């Protein structure tokens, strides 16, 4: 039975809320972004709308096979009317196509609901600084004091960096970047990049690629793995048993690889910084585990909560037990108290 927190009151909508059967009341069904917690239970034989941006629509359509009239996607940044009433689609800084909504209700309440997000100051002068925000459905991922990381743009120069050098003092290595999901793109994007390289995938992973709107794609990706010297791997494939068998594959042509696998927050961020960073070892494999993260830090999110001044905050993360839900209140308790509102 679908829960509170991925309905919308006064409407006949629902966010995020495909695995539950047909919803009673829904007249419309709001996908965030392309990743499958959100999107468990589409397939081809869905005969609702759903709104959601353009590139989530091109998923829809090649990944899963929903038939092109139930899919309505919407452009960003865009006053949109649907079903009577007002929404705005505005960028996550999450993955590919995964946007946060802006639903202006008949009565004058105005909710936002950010899906998954990675807080901006650039989104402080988006269209949320025109009006006033009542609601705020919030990604709680990184909720808690101890979840500090550095920046993307930090990230992609250590990368960069580390490929670069190893390259060029031993040009016959492979670079391995490990993937499950969209997200991160700019990982192996940035590295061929550097190197000269397209980046080289399964024909699954190019499919998915292809779907992104990104701009110049055929001159970055390929399917032909042989001609590249970036790769993209499974995720579940990245590590010593599974690295030694993808290097047999290749075929004499590689002497060292060297892995990076993004992750999110680990333990290890609460005492090594992203410039003393090092890779497990078992011979001639380096696996470097690096954090991009595509979720609010603590302090990006409270920034970001402090500017809203919302009236009431809905946590859409780590809702599951009272521990979590008991610590959040103490935080958005706090964040109100400090900022006045
Ligand atoms: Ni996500």
């Amino acid at each position: 039975t679908c829960p509170f927190y991925k309905k919308i009151p006064g409407t006949g909508f629902t966010v995020d809320a495909f695995q539950y059967g047909v919803v009673e009341g829904c007249t419309a069904y709001f996908l965030t972004h392309f990743h499958s917690d959100h999107y468990a239970g589409l397939s081809k034989h869905f005969t609702f709308p759903v709104y959601c941006s353009e590139i989530t629509g091109n998923l829809l359509k090649n990944k899963l096979h929903v038939q092109e009239q139930y899919i309505h996607p919407l452009p960003l940044d865009t006053e949109c009317i649907v079903n009577g009433v007002k929404v705005v689609l505005l960028d996550a800084n999450h993955c590919p196509g995964a946007v946060m909504i802006l639903f202006y209700l008949p009565n004058g309440t105005v909710i936002l609901h950010t899906g998954d997000f990675r807080a901006d100051p650039s989104m402080e002068r988006s269209l949320l600084a025109d009006q006033k925000v009542h609601m705020l459905y919030l990604d709680t991922t990184y909720c808690s004091p101890e979840y500090t990381f550095p920046s993307q743009q930090e990230v992609i120069r250590f990368a960069i960096n580390t490929a670069f050098e190893a390259v060029t003092l031993n040009p016959h290595a492979l670079v391995v970047c490990g993937t499950y999901s969209i997200g991160k793109e700019k990982v192996f994007l940035a590295i061929a990049d550097v190197l000269g390289s397209k980046v080289g995938m399964s024909q699954e992973k190019y499919k998915t690629l292809q779907c992104l709107n990104i701009p110049e794609i055929n001159s970055l990706i390929t399917t032909d793995m042989c001609s590249s010297l970036v790769h993209l791997l499974p995720m579940m494939q990245i590590n010593f048993k599974g690295l030694q068998s993808h290097l047999k594959k290749c075929g004499g042509k590689y002497n060292q690889i060297l892995a990076f696998r993004p992750t999110g927050w680990t333990h290890s961020n609460k005492f090594t910084r992203i410039a003393d960073v090092i890779p497990q070892t078992k011979g001639n494999i380096s696996i470097y585990g690096i954090p991009y993260s595509e979720h609010s830090s603590y302090l990006e999110m409270k920034r970001f909560v402090q500017w809203l001044k919302p009236q009431k905050i809905i946590p859409t993360v780590n809702v599951g037990t009272w521990k979590s839900r008991s610590t959040m209140e103490k935080y958005f308790r706090e964040w109100k108290l400090e900022a006045g509102y």
